[PDB]
């Protein structure tokens, strides 16, 4: 199974993804294999998110290529894959949907975020606190433009459903309730 995490920059994707992993770890042991992938695990710097000429520096399109390959190598009916990345484009989320389809395994989307304001605050504290890291800040130019071009998951579309969301204020049990529906979704 594939679980597409999605959210704004510094919206809590990695934090929620860890919780999901720990949850899925207890549930598998109470079978499946558990995989975790992120920009950091693939050494994809956040600066990729900033035409007629071929360049040597990796593009955002190459980042999606890297992510796509990492998932295909492990994703399968017996392999649960957590993709912790912005995953902010409907088309990209549609590619991942078709990827899980080709792996003959269910897919879902898990949106995270405490808000544009609480997310902006985080990136400032991480900019203040000064590269394959989970706490490396974005440049304020790259951060703002990323939020502007974020595409909200649409449960009306089959590739953004089943959709699940987790606000920051959602406590350990409301988060735990979502995780159970994720589990039931990626089963029979
Ligand atoms: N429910 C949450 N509640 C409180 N703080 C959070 C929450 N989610 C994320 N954070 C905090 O905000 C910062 C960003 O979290 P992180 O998961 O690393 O964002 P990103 O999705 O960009 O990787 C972290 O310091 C983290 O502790
Ligand atoms: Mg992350």
């Amino acid at each position: 199974p594939l679980i597409v995490v999605t959210g704004l920059p510094s919206s809590g994707k990695t934090t929620r993804a860890r919780q999901l992993y720990a949850y899925l770890e207890e549930r598998i042991a109470s079978q499946y294999r558990l995989h975790y992938i992120s920009d950091a695990t693939l050494s994809i710097s956040r600066s990729v998110y900033d035409a007629h000429v071929r360049s040597a520096n990796a593009s955002e399109k190459d980042a999606r290529a890297a992510l796509y390959a990492a998932v295909k190598r492990v994703l399968g009916p017996k392999d649960i894959v957590i993709l912790d990345s912005l995953n902010y484009i409907k088309g990209w989320r549609y590619q991942l949907y078709c990827e899980a389809k080709n792996a003959r395994t269910p897919s879902c989307v898990l949106q995270v975020g405490g808000g544009v304001e609480k997310a902006r605050e985080v990136n400032e504290r991480r900019l203040e606190r000064r590269a394959e890291s989970d706490e490396e800040p974005y440049e304020r130019s790259n951060w703002e433009n990323l939020v502007f071009r974020y595409e909200e998951p649409n449960p009306m579309t089959r590739w953004d459903s089943p959709l699940f969301l987790l606000a920051w204020d959602d406590d350990e049990a409301q988060t735990r309730q979502v995780f159970d529906k994720i589990w039931d979704a990626i089963a029979g």
